[PDB]
């Protein structure tokens, strides 16, 4: 019934389902970009993190970003760039208690996943405005497909867990 795990996976990626990932450890979770317009990953932080610059691997570059977690849940943090000699900043993020984040490619090829500082009345589903129709996508860690025609079972599962 619900489609997964699936193992760590590559691939440019068929639009308009949801792609739930659950990784065990900290770091990058889900990396895209054509290489051109747009990149972006999502770094897991762990909770209780002072701030540190630290260093990662993604998207064939080695580069370092800032990361901080003073709360008490987990933090999916988004880093995104619109130029290749352009650093990474963060953007959006998912405070939640689950290690459980969600991303969309849609019609255009824009990605959304979920947003909040907390997972009940701030959640939403966010959309960057940044369209990347063919590009490979990076999902770094176990993952579940939801149709989207389940959004709201998706839902439930970025607030409950599995
Ligand atoms: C859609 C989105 O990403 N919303 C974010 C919000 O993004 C806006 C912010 O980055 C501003 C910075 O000045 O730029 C906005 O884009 C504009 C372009 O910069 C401009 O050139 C263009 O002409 O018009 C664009 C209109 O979009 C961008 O949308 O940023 C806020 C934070 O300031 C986000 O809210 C925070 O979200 C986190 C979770 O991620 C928590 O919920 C926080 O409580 C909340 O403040 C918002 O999601």
């Amino acid at each position: 019934s619900l489609d997964g795990p699936y193992a760590p996976d590559s691939s440019n990626l068929p639009s308009n389902c949801w792609y739930l990932v659950n990784p065990s450890n900290d770091g990058v979770v889900f990396s895209v970009t054509d290489n051109s317009t747009f990149w972006m990953f999502t770094y897991l932080v762990l909770p209780n993190t002072a701030q540190t610059n630290v260093t990662v691997n993604v998207m064939n570059e080695t580069v370092n970003i800032s990361i901080d977690n003073s709360g008490s849940t987990y933090r999916f943090v988004d880093y995104i760039k619109t130029s290749s000699t352009q650093a990474y900043g963060s953007r959006n993020y998912l405070n939640t208690a689950h290690r459980l984040q969600a991303y969309r490619r849609d019609g255009d090829g824009n990605i959304s996943n979920y947003w909040g500082a907390d997972t009940q009345g701030d959640l939403r589903v966010g959309t960057y405005s940044n369209p990347v129709p063919n590009a490979v996508i990076n999902l770094n860690a176990d993952f579940y497909v939801i149709p989207d025609s389940q959004q709201e079972t998706c839902t439930e599962y970025i607030r409950g867990g599995l």
